[PDB]
């Protein structure tokens, strides 16, 4: 005979997980990327939303051969969420999102033919901008940010997070955080002396200096 329980009177999910070796000239690149001064650090966002940008024209595409594919979310897009209370900028889309094989083969395992190429044109001074034309762009996520996960559903397959902190190894797991849909989170964890890429006036000055072609709308949210 009760007439009150009280809060503390009243089941284990399982996660899978896999640990990846990055190909040996992507760990060099990462290496070299964090490991070495550059100023015009802020190319990173550009790099970002091109991969959004892709993506995007892929559903775009794929979506004119068949309706259906949009059954995931009509709108296509890009959203800019940067935290200051846990130092993360959040890059959103609602393009195509990667298989789990996709994050496994085309960010770290295969080698790309550019990266020795765009390592000596490192080592020669060129600017971190030309990453862009060595098919490497990805990487300049580790300019900024001492730790990177990826959110992504594609139709075909699961959520699945992908994260590295480089070091020469990613893991690639099942996901089950709130639903995406369809499309790809890119979630930068800052390093500390980075976090102007949290403040509104910074992201605004670099998406309108090297971002003013993307052919789908990119929404700032700036928390009051
Ligand atoms: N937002 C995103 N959505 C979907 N796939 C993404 C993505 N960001 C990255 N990827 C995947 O990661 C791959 C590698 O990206 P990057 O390092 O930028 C070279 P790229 O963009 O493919 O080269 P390119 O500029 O020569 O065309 C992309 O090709 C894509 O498969
Ligand atoms: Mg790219």
């Amino acid at each position: 005979p009760r007439g009150s329980h009280m809060p503390e009177e009243t089941p284990m999910e399982e996660e899978e997980v896999e640990t990846f070796a990055f190909q040996a000239e992507i760990a060099q690149l990462m290496s070299l990327i964090i490991n070495t001064f550059y100023s015009n650090k802020e190319i990173f966002l550009r790099e970002l939303i091109s991969n959004s940008s892709d993506a995007l024209d892929k559903i775009r595409y794929e979506s004119l051969t068949d309706p259906s594919k949009l059954d995931s979310g009509k709108e296509l897009h890009i959203n800019l969420i940067p935290n200051k209370q846990d130092r993360t900028l959040t890059i959103v889309d609602t393009g195509i999102g990667m298989t789990k094989a996709d994050l496994i083969n085309n960010l770290g395992t295969i080698a790309k033919s550019g990266t020795k190429a765009f390592m000596e044109a490192l080592q020669a001074g060129a600017d971190i901008s030309m990453i862009g034309q060595f098919g490497v762009g990805f990487y300049s996520a580790y300019l900024v940010a001492e730790k990177v996960t990826v959110i992504t559903k594609h139709n075909d397959d699961e959520q699945y997070a992908w994260e590295s902190s480089a070091g020469g190894s990613f893991t690639v797991r099942t996901d089950t955080g709130e639903p995406m849909g369809r499309g790809t989170k890119v979630i930068l964890h800052l390093k500390e002396d980075q976090t102007e890429y949290l403040e509104e006036r910074r992201i605004k000055e670099i998406v309108k200096k090297h971002s003013q072609f993307i052919g789908y709308p990119i929404t700032l949210f700036v928390e009051k």
